[PDB]
């Protein structure tokens, strides 16, 4: 991206600095492979500067011009999508939801400037119709956003669990949060949009809005006309998009996208301007980054849409590269990929270091591609693809056991019992076996601590998982 200087837009908030990431009762239950990641620029885990570090990818160039492949890649992409015409979504839709998707996060933050002394809940009254309706002053910065979408994102860094390795590097990534007037207005404006994909994971080249326990027995039989399924992740996705490819999905967009009559005509083309011209706020830091996107349910759409037309954009230059016979899955920078023949991830490295800002790497931390990977072999948001025992249609997501393993020995500050009812939720794939080494290992761990957790059982786990994927 590219970052440029920016009128301040008022008093400036406050980046934490301490972690709400504490010790928990099974603490020493794993070796710690993680710890949470550097926040403060004083951290003694670290010799360098967190603020320098956590904005060293960022700045790196923007590129305004669309490379040979592009333009062919966008109509390739939505002559696959095929979508009708969509409409915008109402405002009172927009907040409380339609059969397609859910109303919003009420318990998030309200972002800049009403995260200053106000928040999301505190903006809305609830109707007779028992509805939630903006306050008169949001309602008004909503309109006026759907007008002129000028707004800032709040910039912070990403309190998480990071490996050992990152936290001695300081590598810490960011969390932009958008504010509610704008949220509002972009699922107004792309709410058609957000529906169509959101309710069909799968579909389009997007994961977006997936349930892994239920999604992932298509997800592995759609990969099943390919010998070769290929897995890769992006380093800076959300710094190194080129604005050139936000323009052209804004263009074609505003094509499918009908407006009414209260909204400009070109309201698509302005709003998706306000994404890759963003505006942010980092503490006392005002700026504009021209390039890249804000790492939100709707970005990860957009950005879903944007990955598949790099993708795209790079299998075209291969000379065998069979136009009918591919299939992508994203989900934000994480892709599954698959074509007849097999491209190898190689050639598309080496394309997007000669024509694009895209630094693209295996997804597993393995520094280097396999020679060959098939749906077996490959991880999706840190899950293999393994089939039932018993079943073998049925697909279960099976995490990395450092997921869990690394998580249960944090917590926020909750309910403790709360942290070990959700990751039992991931824990179980693994087997029966697998799943109670884990609950014993964590057991003995928190009778040292004075706390007694308790398990889901794994037969209701199986039984409820084998019910909804239809078993």
């Amino acid at each position: 991206s590219e970052i440029l200087a920016c009128e301040p837009g008022g008093p400036p908030p406050h980046v934490p600095r301490r972690s709400k990431l504490v010790k928990s009762p099974a603490y020493g239950a794993f070796p710690v492979t993680k710890e949470p990641a550097v926040l403060s620029r004083h951290d003694r885990r670290t010799e360098a500067d967190v603020d320098q570090v956590a904005f060293s990818a960022a700045g790196g160039g923007d590129i305004d011009e669309p490379w040979p492949s592009l333009i062919p890649a966008v109509k390739l992409y939505f002559s696959r999508c095929n979508f009708p015409p969509l409409h915008t979504l109402t405002m009172l839709e927009a907040i409380n939801g339609t059969p397609l998707l859910d109303g919003i996060d009420m318990n998030q933050s309200a972002g800049y400037p009403w995260c200053l002394t106000l928040n999301r809940r505190s903006l809305f009254d609830v109707g007779e119709d028992g509805l939630y309706h903006p306050c008169p002053e949001l309602y008004q910065e909503i309109e006026a956003c759907l007008h002129n979408p000028d707004y800032f994102y709040t910039t912070f860094l990403k309190d998480e669990l990071r490996g050992v390795d990152k936290v001695a590097a300081a590598k810490t990534r960011l969390i932009e949060a958008a504010p509610i007037h704008a949220i509002i207005a972009g699922r107004m404006l792309f709410g058609g949009l957000f529906e169509a994909m959101h309710s069909q994971p799968g579909m389009y080249g997007s994961a977006v809005g997936c349930d892994p326990d239920y999604h992932w027995t298509p997800f592995y039989h759609s990969f099943l006309d390919y010998s070769e399924v290929w897995a890769l992740d992006y380093s800076n996705f959300d710094s190194t998009i080129p604005s050139v490819v936000f323009k052209l999905i804004g263009e074609e967009l505003a094509k499918i996208i009908q407006l009414p009559p209260s909204i400009p005509p070109d309201a698509v083309q302005k709003y998706v301007q306000s994404i890759y011209l963003s505006k942010h706020v980092f503490g006392d830091q005002w700026y504009i980054m021209k390039g890249g996107n804000p790492s939100c349910v709707g970005t990860s759409i957009l950005n879903s849409m944007v990955n598949n037309i790099s993708l795209l954009s790079a299998m075209l230059t291969h000379p065998d590269f069979d136009t009918s016979a591919w299939r992508i899955l994203c989900y934000g920078d994480d892709v599954l990929y698959a074509t007849v023949p097999s491209i190898h991830p190689s050639f598309i490295a080496d394309f997007y270091h000669s024509q694009t800002n895209y630094k693209v790497t295996p997804a597993d931390k393995a520094s280097t591609f396999p020679e060959t990977s098939s749906i077996h072999d490959v991880t999706f948001l840190k899950r293999h693809f393994v089939p039932d025992e018993r079943f073998p249609t049925y697909i279960h997501p099976v995490i990395s056991p450092e997921t869990y393993q690394q998580s249960v020995m944090w917590t926020r500050g909750g309910p403790f019992q709360d942290v070990i009812t959700s990751l039992c939720y991931l824990a179980h794939h693994a087997g029966p076996n697998n799943y109670q080494k884990w609950c014993d290992t964590v057991q003995a761990q928190c009778l040292k601590s004075g706390f007694e957790p308790i398990f889901i059982p794994y037969e209701v786990l199986q039984y409820r998982w084998l019910a909804t994927v239809m078993t």
